[PDB]
RNA sequence: GGGAGUAGAUAGGCGCUGGUGUGCCUCCUAGACUUCAAAUCUACGGUCUCGCUAUUUAAGCGAGAGGUGGGUUCGAUUCCCACAUACUCCCG
RNA sequence: GGGAGUAGAUAGGCGCUGGUGUGCCUCCUAGACUUCAAAUCUACGGUCUCGCUAUUUAAGCGAGAGGUGGGUUCGAUUCCCACAUACUCCCG
């Protein structure tokens, strides 16, 4: 038992072993991992060799030296993918983000009256042009963004919503759960797939403070179903003095219909132009830019949601606020094409073939693989746009030694790793989500897996 | 004087390491080598000590200590704790 | 790959039954009968493995396997459960 472990070399000595093979710093840390590893093993009996100690304690040294989060290959043609990060930043972004982290900046000052400014002021500006509401603000992301507006003006005090509405979206959010942390009473009318606009003037009363409606971002209902008309909430509220919040959550910023893809999905210029008092929803989703919670309406509101003392602790941070400068500041130049979100979506059906084919002439070579090329009706929308289904075209692989599982395996491990969609043992790669200077890294990654 | 930080050798200065210590530089001594010097290289080397044989001394041989003590641990130079000391910083 | 639906013999294909399994069809065979055929009819029949008796062989018989195990029960081929395996459909 204890001539099994005394083996076990001595750090000192394989921090020799490796002089300049690897920093000395990585390779004690590999060493005691390893060396406990050892320890454990000998004590319950189950290892009689230390070989494998040499050439593992390298491995640790290989693999503690790389950052855990990394940039991944997307080929499920999923535009919002929850799970991926989301909306991804073009260059313009993240040069304008890289430059204001690089040194200290103007933000919570400002360089006209020389003293403390609000950090919020710089962008609003952008976005009450944009949705034409009367006053704006953002916060860390739209689940805070709800929470503020809950606690700002109905605390204590009843919101109605539709019981069809009541969302769990991500993991660990969910209107009913927040809400009542909210300090906010809830009052759901309706029913599950059917709610007329009785329902909702049928609740209110002396302490209704709040007319909710929530965007079923991430799921649909179909067949007999009834919802309840922006138009007619509006109207609601104004007659009965109540204000009107509407959570869109996809963070429409524009109409869609007007690039080609033909869908009904919100947007704060339109529903702010029709009537409703405040509006919220993420930026990291069809806005195209970083995460964040933005709410635009009256003025009255967005002082009182400013105010709170909460607001402080949603507050945004430095490198997302300029990162959404520069996003909103493409907005106002058209430059549409620019938002990684937008051009993918609304990317040729020409366009995409065109990539699709450019990939299949560079896989053609690598040894044992079966190319070929199909269209495909997917639906793009993860995070914002559940009923969508647009066409796009998929490269399915096959290869004759590997399964189509082990390969997406070996896939996610790669460096850089590629995520993919499997259907029936045939690989997919949908091009919708795909980057250009991705396809020399697919070739690349490809044939050191099916001839090393 | 009161706190706190940095700390520690078993030739000497610095740095490291849960594997019974070790690497860099220096000193010393020794050896190798070198026309001379230098350079270079090497050392289960060195301190203290104690104990053993002889015992005037010489001479040969064996063992332990890491400021001190304790603890964890298969194993502590490494880690914890307590006290001491050195250097430094703040206060009366 | 994950879910789910269909499932299973003791000659072989289909159907049934809490009564120690059974009906239709086939195979194999056998027997009966008919001037001849043809037809028809009939069968406490049948596998495996092991074991047993006889033991040259025959020949006869016993056990269990109804995928495997378990349980309920007076009795499980039936019912349930678990695992495994075969056919099909939904999802990543």
């Amino acid at each position: 038992m204890k001539s099994l472990l005394r083996q076990i070399p001595q750090i000192s000595k394989v921090v020799e072993i490796f002089a300049k093979a690897y920093p000395e710093i990585y390779v004690v840390k590999a060493a005691r991992e390893v060396a406990e590893k050892y320890r454990k093993e000998i004590i319950e009996g189950a290892r009689a060799d230390l070989n494998g100690f040499l050439e593992d304690v390298e491995r640790k040294i290989k693999s503690l030296m790389k950052p855990n989060i990394k940039r991944v290959i997307n080929a499920t043609g999923v535009v919002i993918n929850t799970n991926l990060g989301r909306a991804p930043l073009s260059k313009d972004v993240i040069n304008f983000i890289s430059e204001i982290a690089n040194g200290y900046s103007n933000l919570e000052y400002n360089l006209e009256e020389g003293k403390r400014g609000s950090r919020i002021a710089h962008i609003e500006k952008y976005l009450n042009e944009l949705t034409g509401a009367e006053s704006s603000f953002v916060v860390n992301n739209n689940a805070g963004a709800v929470f503020l507006v809950l606690n700002t003006l109905a605390e204590g005090k009843e919101v109605i919503i539709s019981r069809g509405e009541l969302v769990e979206i991500g993991g660990s959010f969910r209107i009913p759960d927040i809400m009542k942390k909210s300090g906010a009473i809830l009052r759901e009318v309706g029913t599950t797939n059917k709610t007329k606009v009785s329902d909702y003037e049928g609740a209110i009363n002396q302490n209704t403070a709040l007319l909710m409606k929530v965007h079923k971002s991430n799921f649909y209902m179909e067949g007999f179903v009834e919802e309840v008309k922006l138009e007619d909430l509006v109207k609601l509220g104004h007659k009965y003095g109540i204000p009107t919040y509407y959570d869109a959550g996809s963070g429409l910023l524009i109409n869609l219909k007007e690039f080609g893809i033909s869908v009904d999905e919100p947007n704060f210029r339109d529903c702010i132009s029709l009537g409703i008092d405040l509006v919220s929803g993420s930026g990291d989703k069809l806005l195209g830019g970083p995460q964040a919670g933005i709410i635009v309406g009256k003025k009255n509101l967005i002082e009182k949601i400013k105010k709170n003392p909460i607001a402080r602790a949603l507050r945004i941070d430095k490198l997302t606020l300029s990162g959404l400068e520069m996003t909103l500041k493409l907005y106002f130049e058209k430059r549409y094409e620019d938002i990684p979100v937008i051009r993918m979506l609304t990317q040729d059906e020409k366009a995409l073939r065109q990539k699709a084919k450019r990939l299949e002439k560079l896989l053609k070579d690598i040894p044992g693989l079966k190319i070929s090329v199909i269209k495909d009706k997917a639906k793009p929308g993860g995070g914002s746009l559940p009923e969508l289904e647009l066409p796009t075209y998929c490269v399915a692989i096959r290869h004759d030694r590997l399964s189509s599982q082990e390969l997406s395996r070996r896939l996610r491990l790669a460096e850089p790793p590629i995520v993919c969609r499997i259907r029936e043992d045939q690989l997919l790669f949908d091009m919708r989500t795909v980057f250009h200077e991705d396809l020399k890294t697919i070739k690349k990654t490809l044939q050191e897996l099916l001839s090393i």
